[PDB]
């Protein structure tokens, strides 16, 4: 058995990075270490990172309708350690900005830690089920991990849309 060392340090370095280059884009703040080398998008906001973060939970998830249990897993040790980086990192964040700054940074708070931890549970019934049904190997299986999925992306696209509408009629 193989689990990445290096590449999980790697990994916690760049979410470590994303939470302090994170509220600072939303607004208009000067921040000149933005890392433009390994990532690709135009990047001056929250909501071009956040769209290639949906984009890269989404292709690795297809990749776990292939079969690979080695896949699987290093995603399991990425989701347990950016729970870690994302959800205290935001947590001393809001304490800064539940003073004045909680009206233009209070809610975008609510979407960084609080529904990374909703997608994670429809994403612990799409790997629990995979386990004991790929010993079956039949294509019934391969019909419910990929409902699961769409749902994931249906339920978080209808519910951002509402918020963005209540954030603008706020006083």
């Amino acid at each position: 058995m193989r689990t990445p060392l290096l590449l999980q340090s790697l990994k916690t370095r760049v979410a470590a990075l994303h939470t302090l280059i994170g509220p600072l884009a939303s607004q208009r703040h000067f921040s000149p270490r933005f890392d433009r080398q390994l990532f690709a998008c135009r990047g001056a906001r929250l909501g071009d990172y956040l769209t290639e973060a949906e984009e890269s939970l989404t292709h690795l998830e297809a990749a776990v309708n292939q079969g690979d249990a080695t896949r699987v897993a290093w995603l399991a040790e990425r989701l347990a350690a950016q729970i870690e980086a994302l959800q205290r990192e935001a947590a001393t964040a809001t304490l800064r900005r539940h003073e004045n700054a909680h009206l233009p940074g209070g809610r975008l708070h609510a979407r960084l830690a609080e529904y990374q931890e909703y997608e994670r549970r429809l994403l612990a019934m799409k790997n629990e089920r995979e386990q004991r049904y790929a010993e079956r190997h039949d294509p019934q299986l391969a019909r419910e991990i990929t409902a699961l999925d769409e749902r994931l992306t249906r339920c978080r696209t209808a519910i951002a849309r509402t918020e963005r509408a209540l954030e603008r009629i706020t006083r």
